[PDB]
């Protein structure tokens, strides 16, 4: 663990997507949040960024992020939730 | 298995909860509520984005929460039941 | 291969997805076959269905498509791409 | 490595030729051309679908060829330069 490094990653992208695009794009700094987590997990169900340097930042952003991302929800699953759900089956 | 019917009720349940949650929270339809959920975790996502704060954060830590097991799902499905059946269909 | 069952089942599922789309959706076959296409491999980047049994065929489709997709795009670029990109850098 | 590299390049070179085609053909300005490029191909991919036919089946053949390449660069980015770089970054 690993998991815990991997979880403060994670939260510093966030927290840097959710300051960029709250700044930049001028969202609300929930949407700000919700765009990057949307984003980077590759869910994107929001309109695009509306500034080239949105745009620009973005595309940076995914290729940085994307990884790490899933590399925390993989490690999350197989790891932390795989031997909790495990755990709740012993009878 | 046993590890694909458990993932297999993992999933239904945990799109059952979101089924219940976009239905109540974001006012959707069942059907809609359900589909949301589908498409959110599967990264699909094709449709609008949640209306309401709650669902912007609930929708946050279900994509987290949600998205590996989803997977998970969708593997075994594919490696242990699509895979050999499927596979024959081909004996001839 | 292995590599043709894959792509001959991908032919076939987007084959389904775009008589289902087309007939009940009422989308021309190029706008059928394509939501079929972003939908399976997740890049889903258009409107929802408008039909309550689109949604629900949609759902099914989405699960039983994914791997299968995915699988051969896994193949094509293990077994297919990279022995091309490496052949064309033999000097 | 030189895998990197050739990764690094074969990626530059997909998003480009994305980029000349839905600059030319969706008339889009080089940085929604390359936008869109980027978002479709990691799956992103939320923008408006492709308004004209050519665009919708370049755009099919771009997602198949494409995704592949896509995350296998994000795969060797991720495991042969994030993580070394990244490792060390925790070395006291």
């Amino acid at each position: 663990k690993e998991f815990q490094v991997l979880f403060v990653l994670t939260i510093l992208t966030l927290i840097s997507g959710t300051i960029f695009y709250s700044t930049v794009e001028g969202l609300r700094p929930i949407d700000a949040l919700y765009f990057s987590v949307v984003t980077l997990t590759t869910v994107g169900e929001t309109p695009p960024p509306q500034t080239d340097f949105g745009k620009i930042f973005t595309i940076l952003y995914i290729f940085i992020g994307i990884g790490l991302v899933f590399g925390f929800i993989h490690k999350l699953a197989v790891n932390v939730q795989l031997p909790s759900i495990l755990s709740n089956l012993v009878p």
